[PDB]
Order: C-alpha cells, then structure tokens, then sequence
C-alpha cells in the first residue's frame, strides 16, 4: 500500500491509497450517513452530530471497515499493512478513549475536523486490537491528511507514534523513520536536465530526460516505494482545478504501482495494485479505478442522503 | 518513448507504446482502408491488394503520418524518437526500394504479413528522410511485432541495423546494443520473495514483496526505462483472454510512464506520457487512453469499412 | 570511519579502523603501562591491577586520548564520529560511574578483559561530556570487540542505546537500528558467478565475476559505507595464520577508504582515510599505515616495558 | 583489471594497474635490456636502437611476457582480460607488420617513444593469436598511455578499434563504447558537499561526505569498475611531486580492488588484485605491492644494466 496527499492552491484536501495485495473481493464504495447509529465497541466518545463519510471497505456486523475513508469537511484516513512493526493491546484502558483497531477509520472521520484535532486527541486515545481464534489479526499503521498536513499513526510495542509527515507519503514496513532518514540517500537525485559536464577529458551528456533522476530506486519493496512516491508527490506542479489534481493523485499513486509479475509474498503470489482509491475535499469526491480497469468511477456525496440512517454498498 | 509486445497461448499479437513528450496535440485515432489509394514518395512497391490499417497519427497532405499503427493480420509498428543517433540519406538510391521516413509505418503495415516478410524485404530498402528548410528533421527508430517476435530498425550514420528483439522492448537511446548489453548488470534481480539468508551473524529477511527485484533503477531515463520495462514483460505471467491481455499491456506500459515534475527536457518543459496506444490481433482492435484520462477507449477495425477509399479520423 | 571485528578459528581478536578526516590532528602510536598513573577526570572507579593499552591517539595533559585502543588481553575499543545522534549530559549522576568522553576508550580497555565485562558495566555508567570554551563538544558512538562478540555504544538525546553488533562493522551515522535495517535492501546481492538465466527470449550471462554482487552502493557516504564494509566483511573467509589475518583485517577496511576528491566535507576539503589501524590478540600486536605510504607497520606489546609509569609516544 | 593513467604539472608519465585472478601465475619484475636479441614471433619490424624496458611478466621459451610494462621515455603499456569480444587472425597477413598477441606489449615499449607513434603503426599492424594445443587463446584488450594521453587497442571479429580514452581508464568486458555511453548514467554525481534541498516540507541534509557520490556502484563487475575508477580518476586532485603521485596512482587504483570473498568467477575461486604495478616518468621507476603485502617496493630503470643482453627477473 501507498498513501498520498497535497493541496491545492486554495486549501483543499486531494489524498488517497493504492491497496496492494494478491487478491481482494467484496469491498466497494461504502457510504456512512450523518444519522446512521454508530455504537462503539469500547464506547468511545463521539460529536453530537456526526460527520458525512464516504469510503471504500466492506460491512461486517452492521459496521463499515473502511480500508481508507474520508468525511465532508476534508479529513481522510487511511490503513496500510504494517506486520512485525504494528502490536496492540488487547484490553481497554481506563479512563482513555478506547477505539478498536477495525474502527479507527470511521471514527477518526465522524468525529473530526482536522489533523489538529485528530492529533489533539489522540493523546489520549488507545488502540485496541481484539483477538478472533483463527482469525489473522489485522496489523496496520494510519496516514491521516486534510487540506493542510498529514501525520501517520503507527502503534508499536513501544507505545504510540505520531510523526508530523512532511512528505506527505506513506508506504509500509520499517518505521516512519527509517523512512524519513532514507531519503537523504536521494537528496540529490533532481528533476532538472542534467547539466553538460566533463570527467578528465571526457565530455557527458544526458541522452534526454530523466538522467537527473538517476538514483531512485525502481522496485516495487516498501522503502523503494516510499523513496519513489515521495520524490513524485514532491515534485509534481501544483495543479488548479479537480480535473487536474484528480489526474495529479492517480498519476502520482501510478508511480508506484505493484504490475503482476513483479514480486511474489511470502505465499509465492504476486502482489499487485488491485485498487487505487482517492478523495477531493473541493467537491467531496471519492475516486477509484482498479486493476482491472483504469477508467476512474466518482462518487459525490452529493448524491447520497446524508441524513439517513443505512450503510449504502455500490459498483460493481 | 517506449514499446512493448507479447503473445497469448494462440500465437496473437499485443503491441503497444507510450508516447512521451512535454506537449501534443491533434493526433487521432486513424483508420486506413484497403481501397484507399496510397502515392509512395519515391515510388516503392506496394502489394497488389493492400492490408487495412489503423493506429494514431495525424494527416499531412492526404497521407496518414502514424507514431504507430497495425494491420488486420497482426503486424504493428511504432516509431521512437532517437536523435543523436538516427541519421538518413536524403537522396534516393536507385534499384533499391526508396521510402520516406514519415511513410515507413504505412508501409509496412499496408504491405506486409509476418515480421519475416519485413526483415525479408528491408535487406533492400533505403529509409530516405527529406529536410523541409525550418522544419524539423524527424529522428526516430522503429519496434515491429508480430505474433511471434520484434525487431528493432535503426538507421544511422554507418547503415542500416535490424536486430531482433528478443526482450520484446524498445525505449529511445542510445544503440539497441548498449541496452541489450546493460540489461546483464540486472540479471539476478528477481521476482521470488528474497529468501532469509545471513550476514556473518546478522540474520537478514525481506519486509515483505519487492525486496528480490532491488537493484532497477527507477529513473525515466531511456536506458533505466529500458531496463524497467524489460524486466517487467518478461516476468508478467502469460494471459490468454482479450480482457487480461489488455491490462497486461497497458499495466506494463503503465511501470515506466512519465508523471508530470518528474523530469524536464532540454527545453525546461516536463516530460509526460502524453498518450499509450496498443493493439489487438485476437480482436484487429487498437486501444488508447491518454495523460488526462485512464479510461480506455478500443477502435474495433470491424467498425470502419475497410472497403472504402478515404482515411477516416475519430475522437475526441 | 570504518570499524570492523572478526576471528580467527582459534578464538583471537582481529579488530581495526579507518580514520577519515580532512587533516591529522598530530596522532601517533601510544602505549600506556600499567604502573601508569591515571586520575579519572568524574572519579570513575578503575581496577586496583590495570591492563597494559596500546592504541592510537594524542597526548593533552598529561592525559592520554585514544582514537581506538586494545589490552593485554584481546579487547579493543575505537570511537566514530557521530554528530548529529550523539548527545551527552555534562555532569556526573551520583552513584553511576562517571565516564569522559575522551576517557572512555583508555577506560575501558584498561579495566576489562570481555565484551561481557564492559556490557555490564556499561549499565550503571554515565557518560559525560565536557563543555571546552569555544571548541566544539566531539560527538562519539563506539566499537567494542574481542574474540567472541562487538557491541555498539550510542549514547543520545533519549539514553544509551548498547546493540550487540552482529554484521561486526561500524560507520557514522544514523543510528545503529537504521543502518540494520538498511542492510535489509541488500539480502540478495551474492558473491557466487551469477547464473545464466533468461528475461522472455533474451539469455542473460555475466561477464565475469562481480555481477551476483550488483546493488552494493559503492559511494562513501556513511549508510554506503556500512552496506559494503559489511558485505565485505560477511563473506571474506577465515584465515587461521597471523599474516593472513593482518590482511584480510586491511583488505576489508581498505575496501570503504576514502580517496582523495571523492567527497568534499562541511569544511570544502577532501575527507580522506588518513590512517588505518588494527590489533591482533594472537600476539598483542597494533599495526598501523597511513594514507601517505601502505606498509603496514606493527607494535608490539612486548616490546614495551609494560610495568613502565609513563606513556610513550613513537613515529618515523 | 583496471588501468589507470594520469599526468603532473610538468607533463610525466603515471601509469598502473591492477592484476586481477584467482591464482598467481608466477609473475614477476622483469628488465628486458637493450642489448637483448629479439626475434619477433611473425617478423614484425623492429627500430634498430630499441628502448629499455620494466615491466611484470613470466619467461616462456627465453620470451618476455609481460602483464605490463613502460618505456625509457614514458610510454606503458598494460594487456587487461577481455574474453567474449577480443578475437584475432591466427596468420600474418602479408605487408602489415604482424604481431603476436604476447608479445604485444614488449614490442609497442621496445619500438616506440609516445602515443602518437604507437596509434600510427596500429593502422597497418595485424595482431595474431598463436594456437597453442588444448590452452585457451590468451584474449586481451590493451590500455596504452604515455605523459599527454591514453589509448585502447580492442581487436575483435569485425576489426581493430582504437580509442582515444578521455576517461584515462580502462576495465574488461564489454566494449569501450559501451563504457563510455555507461558513463553518461552517472554524470550527476559529485565530489561536492550535498546542498540541502527540500522535498515538499521535508528538509533533506547529508550526514557527512559522500552522499553527493551517492549512484556510484559498489560491486567488483567490469562496468562497475569502470565506472568508480573513472569518476576517482577525473576527481582526484593533480600532484606534482613524486611521491604524492605514486601514492595517487595507488590509492586510485585501490578504489576498485577485489577482495577475498567479494566475487566468484568460473571456477568457483575467488578474483582478488593479486598485485598492483604502476611507473613514472619522472623517474623511471616501476612500483609494486600485492595482494599479500601491500607496502609498495620500486625498481629503478637506473639500477639495471641497461645496456647488458640477458633479461633479469626479481623477487624477496
């Protein structure tokens, strides 16, 4: 999985997500209305009125699992595989809100605003991860972005990090740190024309674009993507109108895509991009092509009541 | 630039091509009808009975110029761009068969079956390139498939060099050599999952997929872009419907586009894929999306009576 | 600055260093007897029988201050440069043995024999560093082997940081966990002839030995550095004699020296390897050459009076 | 193999290489004296005063093979391993000046006094390969320098191609042009400190030295090989002194040494710089360490007999 998000020039929040793996079925756009009961699993605290969210994800019990998801005034969350990193409690904890790993996306979104608050809150906020004999325990870090920054949640047997993204860019494993420290490796890389020059007598040339670029790696393991996509994200123009930023997000999750064929899991399959998802806060979109067809599909909360009270599926 | 072909389990040709550049504008998809009626500018044979073409070009005087384009029995060309090593005569040489280098693509697709057929008659062609004063000289080389196989023109200064293709990809320069030679630096990057292996005591696992394909560069320079997408053709599993065909060729198009920022020309301009065609001899289907849309739109060759005597142009 | 650690097959100490710098600091051989008196500058406890040291480093006081320095009984210590991580308070905590900084390579060399040893202590010292007017505080991690085992000493912002140093080698910075988990990227590269293999129709050989190792960084960087030294030293295979020892202990360093005008400093002069050292426990030994002429030239322990009271300086 | 060449500011000659292989083959210094009678293999025209010589070599028949050697007037001359694109004539042919393979070397020093000279006679000089039963052809390339520059000598199946090598460097497979053109990748590369930059809101800064050299590969392959020594060679600062320039060509040298353990080739042994040699015009000298010792001894021309008539070998 990758996580992006920039801006515009006038605040608004374009973010989203390739989701990477060898297979997935069942999920689809998942409205989540304003007068949908939501109770939560460790009854944790909620708004008096509650966000419009839309996402992707799938419903069990009666709840959206959001893989990413975002609400009406710009906040989005994403989950993104983070194995051997990510550990949890398995218990609640008084006296702190209690939120359940699964839930964490809807209530990041429903309850608030901004990456302020979310970060304000969190202080306080424990992640609960419950076990199902049989059942993998889900194990994932957060990339969290509105109209003006991202942070990335990652809950680790040292307790709870909230790093502050620069970047704006989020892939999986080692720690956002590692990460962050990595990309000095590329500080040079440019994507100026590289410049005539002479080593001894010898005079070099770039063929053409892109020999300035030299140096970031190509492959699809999750340090490379994130090398990859961060270099993108960085040095994409600003764009001006939704049309634009909508091709900007997919071109920019479209760097760093997983092909079949590329890599194999540790279960001999390949990973791939099975979907790219994404969010505009200027017309309250969200956005999603798949690997098995690029056209992008929108979807304007716009057109869903917000003020019912039902989960709504659509696709297919 | 790039190209690209593989097969099916039928022996079927998929064929396509990025076309990479800061701006374009006015190419269409073009069809070309058996009974139309081609002038050759320096008079070369023809085919008594000529195969019905389509691809994406412009029409200059009441010629198709195609970037690329295929016929109704499976053979396709594209041209790239090579300057710096591409070099014509501009004079005709006589008793040999004498053809513009704008016209090359009609040619072949209008006149030949079989990759054979080409490599065949190309021992006697002259590629003469004729300068318009103020105009640009086009400096291209060219990629041919068929069902079977690729090969690769390269006319420069020291004569004409056709190699087969046996990676089945083309990007721009330098010599088809130089890349076929870089590819051996990659040789034990891999699509296995990188097997847990030590380092004296230090144990060394991958964090998960890519880790065994570390080592392709990731630049859009023409020789990493070679390189990326060499590797990419060939570890993509066999597929064997239109559908899946298809997404093969445009994923693997897809692993080595230019986004926007990521690298400028001589000029200080971007360059981006502007556009990715391809064609399908299982369906004598061409396909094309574009840098402002993914969505990709097919051009059945069944749809355009290839009986007629006009080019016919569609869009938009 | 390159650490390494190895053995022979009979249990003996092999470590050495490169020192990298823009100029010497006037350095120099020097032993340290046993009956030397020594007063610690925070009254850090000692041993009531010192070992005899030999290292290398520059006498202020009448103080001895070692770059990297070993004892009579086959543990040796050096320190690296780390600014930027490195972080130290400036006062003794009451009732942890209070350690300098510039003491710290003679203090532990002198009072213990093991890694075990010294990893003991390390849990109740406090490593302090003294403010010198207009100077700027030197910022350490360091290197700690015998014949068994290395560890790592990162004392920083947050604590002391002690890593069983399992690869054997040491750089610069960052930390000790990045550099770990760097080494990650490059679980495949080999020293085996790399295997003919195909990508689709293309047959891809090497041309020779060192294709299987394709992917080492080869820059002098500090992460770079710490990939290839610890590649190296990984795969270089036992010797069980003196001399071959020696070699492999400056084969291996030699491989990430710095060369003149590869690299420029903060300063604009060129970081260079301006000596490199080692110690063999074999024969208590301290052999030595510098950027200016390779002859390894050696130091006996015997050769000293080791009951002496004063430290002895030696050159030419 | 690797050769290396260079000049002071007073226009003398620094010219050496490394040795590369599994085993030595018994080489050593070697004078061949003027006075020595030399029958040329196929009768190749000689210069009636011929010049003194040093080198390292073998004696086969009482024939002067040499790995390398260098002029009274400061032409040198090295033969590097290039099997898969050196192929040669097995007959002289008639009225070219016909010259053995292994006795290459010794005939360019004995008969000619700079590069001009030698790049003049290679245009009517037929290289010839003896076949000797059940051996393998010996298959070189060569690397000729004299005080201003530097020549490749590369015989294969279509022809002898000579180079002029503004690099100053030359390796082993594959051709010279492919090197040159390699080069390009890595044109941005950079002994300077490495500016901060900034990628987004994320403040990239190196550690220390180095990372603007970051993109240079580390592995011991041929193409890698040329690529590092030529970038120390075309950054590394002249030195007009002697000693300072001995030290340049070794250092230089050594940055792209094989170590024990680093690379297998065929035979499952591994490669490693069984010795490094180099000479100076200044002062007639060559020098040499190896693998086992890496203190640099010398041999003056001044010291040999010149004039004497049997050819001696050294060793201790």
């Amino acid at each position: 999985c990758t996580g992006v998000r920039f801006s515009d020039d006038e605040g608004n929040t374009y973010f989203g997500r390739n989701l990477d793996w060898s297979f997935s079925y069942g999920e689809t756009i998942l409205v989540t209305p304003r007068g949908y009961h939501y109770d939560t699993v460790f009854g944790a605290g909620g708004k008096a009125k509650p966000n419009a969210v839309i996402g992707v994800g799938v419903v069990m019990a009666d709840r959206p699992m959001y893989f990413d998801c975002a609400n009406e005034h710009g906040l989005a969350i994403a989950g993104l595989n983070f194995p051997g990193y990510a550990s949890f409690v398995h218990e609640p904890v008084e006296g702190t809100e209690n939120v359940a790993t699964f839930e964490f996306p809807l209530w990041v979104a429903r309850n608030f605003d901004s990456v302020d608050e979310v970060e304000e809150t969190l202080r306080n906020v424990t992640l609960v991860s419950q076990i199902v004999p049989g059942q993998q325990e889900s194990l994932l870090h957060w990339f969290i972005g509105d109209g003006k920054r991202s942070i990335v949640v990652e809950q680790m047997a040292d307790g709870m990090h909230v790093h502050h993204d620069d970047v704006d860019v989020l892939t999986n494993q080692p720690t956002f740190d590692f990460h962050m420290e990595n990309l000095r490796n590329y500080m040079c890389v440019s994507n100026e024309m590289a410049e005539p020059t002479s080593w001894g007598k010898a005079s070099l040339t770039a063929w053409g674009a892109g020999v300035g670029m030299h140096g970031i790696p190509g492959d699809v393991s999750s340090p490379s993507r994130f090398v990859r996509v961060a270099y993108t994200n960085a040095h994409y123009p600003q764009q001006n109108d939704e049309a634009a930023n909508v091709s900007r997000l997919f071109h920019t999750l479209g760097s760093v895509q997983m092909v079949d064929g590329m890599a194999k899991m540790g279960d001999g399959q390949f990973e791939r991009t099975l979907f790219t998802s994404g969010y505009s806060s200027k017309t309250n979109t969200y956005y999603m092509n798949t690997y098995d067809d690029p056209a992008i599909r929108s979807y304007a909360m716009a057109d869903y009541d917000m003020d019912s009270s039902e989960l709504i599926s659509v696709a297919r």
